[PDB]
RNA sequence: AGUUGCUUUGACUACAAAACCAUGCCUCUCUCUUGGAGCGAAUUGGAUGAUCGGGCCGAGGGCAGCGUAGCGCCUCUUCCCCUCACUCUCCUUUCCCUAAUAUGACUUGAGUCAUCAAAGCCUUUCUGACUCAAAAAUUUUUUAAAAAAAAAAGUCGCGUAUUUUAAUAUCGCGACUCUAAUUUUUAGUCAAGAAGGUUGAAACUUCCAGGAAAAAACUUCGAAUUGGGAGGGCGAUCCUCCCGGUGAACUGACCGUACCCCAAACCGACACAGGUGAACAAGUAGAGUAUACUAGGGCGCUUGAGAGAACCAUGUCGAAGGAACUCGGCAAAAUGACCCCGUAACUUCGGGAGAAGGGGUGCUCUCCUAUCUUUUGAUUAGGAAAGCGGCACAUACCAGGGGGUA
RNA sequence: CGGAACAGGUUUUAGAACAGAACUUCGAUAGGCGAGAGGUGGAAGCACCGCGAGGUGUGGAGCCAUCUCGUACUAAACGAA
């Protein structure tokens, strides 16, 4: 047709790619590894590409969270000959700061030459900024927008509205929505449900009536299923039921598209609620949408299920996972493992955690955090310095370090107590020393007396000096100094 | 000296949706590519009930031929297939509607904008996965010891009986497929990044005339300053080994840098048509750095206004003749490019030879061939065949006159 | 002939400068404009035929170095000099 003309089926195989660069770069699957080696394999190959089709490209690894590989192609292509307009100035502005940091993005708009320094540079690093939360420079942006005559959209007094309401100063949308509307802005699907979110967050549960009707009076806007999903989340945190519920039945109306998000929503919506009919109703629904189902939504289903108490239902899944998985995730073993540890069966517990890595599934630190719960309930304090151990030798699945709970570690320190048990008392102020920096709240403030078994350590009030500057209560030191 | 490399390579598609509350352990743990649940229809279905019609099997008495068993004719309705109502729960063929199919809705009219070390190699170094080396672990066999090995699941098939009804399981078997683990340290492979250096900046073949020097620089070894450790030491800060040994948010002094540089600034008495190394130098035509025209960059040459005599310099053209001119074809004219046909006397056999003498050359359409086409169902080069225009198709510029004989 | 002849301007059959000859506003000397002769050879636009290079018609068409005729519009006595 002469609509599009460079048509990728028709396209020379000498010169182009045999697939398109889309599904090509996702061939050995959606992993970190394979995307960075499917892109250097194809980077030092002699076929060549659209730029749609690197705009495409780069919208769908942007649009699963890989932001390097994408910052990567951009910048190649770019340097290759392919020259950026100013919208995708404005999403590599954007791809810069999601992967080098606000710092680097900063830059990049600085060399940016002056014609390219439009609304949309301008919007893109409007929400680079409102997403890494920095109100000052926000709102520096805001005035100097103002001052230029730079036509604001919704798109940035919507991103204004999410700093606001993630940094804690709710109170200002409803003085900035009469300013878009004073000011000449239509506002999107997005604005009502932040509104709405700002409005749910200042205890006023009354005030989502009057704006649901303002946006049925407009006419203007198209209601979605994220609306009713932030009426279902506001109804439901509120223990309001029936209007939560014809808000859910709206929103499966208003699914169409089959999304799986949105299923997830119903899910995990109606089991808050608590209704196991619809909660197999919508799940049916579920296995409808799509037969090789992930592994997403029997997390979401077997927590549903086990907090709706459907054992043998679980049970039941369980196998169907097992069998119908490519994947063994290891977070559909922790939901029944911190199951089977909280009803006790823990001999099927240890059959599961026995049984995990020789199938497939190494062991993340929550299944230790679970056991050690089981533990800590059950009064053994060996093992759960042994789950201790192994959970902050794991640490956490994104690159953090792992930390027991302040509840957790106070019950366990007041187990130490009674059995005298200076000895693991130690060791686990030796782990918590390891883990963290400070160690203290209540850790060892007024835990002394685990010491007033035989004697007591020598220092004096000085090793309470070393660890950045405790203090504890005064009915502390009358043990301790009278044994000096 | 000759070949092969150094010789640039791409995009043009118009696109801010990257701002999200739930459960949350890195909640898509890895989704590339799936028709619809339309209250939508037509043939077909049928989870249903009879009537009418047609059509077997069969049931008796018999007319009929035996000691049991018969061949045609004669009274029957079950049973099947239609038919008329009820009828949407499984199945076949279609049609409508929706979703999906990558965004949105003239100036490459022969251009604009980027790129201008790619590809290798060698030292480190951060982080992942795999093979593991080997040990501790559990089963069998052999005599507490020594040898080999699985652990976890799905699927097919066989024979056989236990419930208070989750019997889709249990009982023994045979086979296929799939995954790699509980603890420990070392190596090695890959993968993905960050620092340096180095090559590309030259290789190969042939030839005879046989193709600089240097404890300067570099690689190696030796010895080693003002450093830190390990074993001796009736000593004296001495012996014997190991590590470091020019390393860095140290430091890098001194001289030149203006301007002209085929020129009005250098060598020629002149602001002199002369002389003055090498490197770079877009486009169209073209074998080409020839030649014509041109953008960028630079310049318009430090005397002008008229008139358009003789004569002089330098060009264009010239009837008929074509060297009759003159010391002499001096000068001028003429030939001139690529492809094809053809090419003598003589000879030291290498040559003469581009001998001499001829023919074609533009444009359009259609075929065929290939171009080692990085947009292959149409773009470039060649050849065939048919046409079109003019006086002229090497149309301008560039560009051998030839033969005979001393 | 006696405010005569010159000079100045527009030119030319004349011409190196000079000189000669024509005209100098009750004036066709030069330019312009219009018509014709002469040269070249069939414009542009439109239409028809052909895939195309192209061909045919409107049409001895279009154009202008010169020459002649008509005409004071411009410059020559716009010298209220
Ligand atoms: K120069
Ligand atoms: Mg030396
Ligand atoms: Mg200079
Ligand atoms: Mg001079
Ligand atoms: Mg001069
Ligand atoms: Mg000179
Ligand atoms: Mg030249
Ligand atoms: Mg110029
Ligand atoms: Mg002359
Ligand atoms: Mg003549
Ligand atoms: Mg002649
Ligand atoms: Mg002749
Ligand atoms: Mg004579
Ligand atoms: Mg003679
Ligand atoms: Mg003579
Ligand atoms: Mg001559
Ligand atoms: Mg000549
Ligand atoms: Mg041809
Ligand atoms: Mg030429
Ligand atoms: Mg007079
Ligand atoms: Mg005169
Ligand atoms: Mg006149
Ligand atoms: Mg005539
Ligand atoms: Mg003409």
């Amino acid at each position: 047709h002469l609509s599009r003309p460079r048509d990728i089926v028709k396209r020379s195989t000498k010169k182009y790619l045999d697939e398109p660069l889309y599904h090509r770069l996702f061939k050995d699957g959606g992993s970190e590894v394979s995307v960075r080696q499917q892109l250097n394999q194809f980077l030092k190959g002699t076929k060549h590409v659209f730029k749609w089709e690197v705009g495409d490209t780069i919208k769908k690894l942007r649009s699963r969270g890989l932001y390097y590989p994408a910052l990567k192609l951009s910048e190649v292509m770019e340097h290759r000959g392919m020259n950026k307009t100013v919208s995708d100035q404005a999403i590599h502005l954007d791809l810069v700061a999601k992967a080098r940091g606000i710092a680097a993005g900063e830059s990049y708009f600085v060399d940016l030459p002056e014609t390219s320094k439009t609304e949309l540079t301008y919007a893109s690093l409007l929400n680079c900024y409102c997403k890494e939360l920095m109100t000052e420079k926000a709102e520096g942006l805001l005035n100097k927008m103002k001052e230029l005559n730079i036509t604001v959209s919704s798109m940035s007094y919507n991103s204004l509205m999410t700093l606001y309401t993630k940094t804690g100063q709710a109170e200002r949308v409803p003085g900035m929505i009469q300013e878009m509307k004073a000011e000449d802005v239509m506002p999107d699907s997005y604005t009502y449900n932040v509104w709405m979110r700002a409005l749910a967050a200042t205890e006023d549960v009354s005030g989502v009536e009057r704006v649901i009707e303002e946006m049925n009076r407009d006419g203007r806007v198209a209601p979605d299923w994220t609306t009713y999903s932030n009426m279902a989340s506001i109804y439901v945190d509120a223990g309001l039921s029936e209007k939560a519920e014809k808000a859910l039945q709206e929103l499966e109306m208003k699914n169409t598209d089959r999304d799986f998000k949105a299923y997830q929503f119903l899910i995990t919506l109606y089991g808050r609620l608590g209704k196991l009919n619809e909660v197999y109703r919508i799940w049916r629904s579920l296995r409808l949408a799509m037969p090789k189902t992930s592994n997403v939504a029997y997390l979401n289903m077997i927590q549903v299920l086990v907090n709706l108490k459907d054992l043998p239902g679980a049970e039941t899944l369980f196998k169907e996972w097992q069998a119908n998985c490519s994947t063994y995730d290891i977070r559909v073993v922790n939901v029944m493992i911190g199951a089977y540890t909280r009803e006790g069966l823990v001999e099927k517990a240890n059959e599961l955690k026995e049984k995990s890595p020789r199938r497939g599934g190494k062991l993340n630190a929550k299944t230790w955090e679970l056991f050690m719960d089981y533990y800590v309930k059950r009064g053994e304090t060996a093992q759960a310095l042994e789950c201790i151990t192994k959970a902050v030798s794991i640490g956490k699945g994104d690159g953090g370090k792992w930390l027991p709970s302040e509840d957790t570690v106070r019950a366990l320190m007041s187990q130490f107590e009674e059995k005298k048990d200076v000895n693991g008392a130690e060791s686990l102020l030796e782990i918590l020393k390891k883990g963290t920096d400070d160690v203290g709240a209540e850790t060892f403030e007024s835990l002394i007396r685990t010491y007033a078994a035989a004697g007591k350590s020598h220092p004096a009030m000085r090793q309470r000096l070393k660890m950045e500057k405790v203090k504890v209560d005064k009915a502390t030191e009358k043990l301790l100094d009278e044994l000096c």
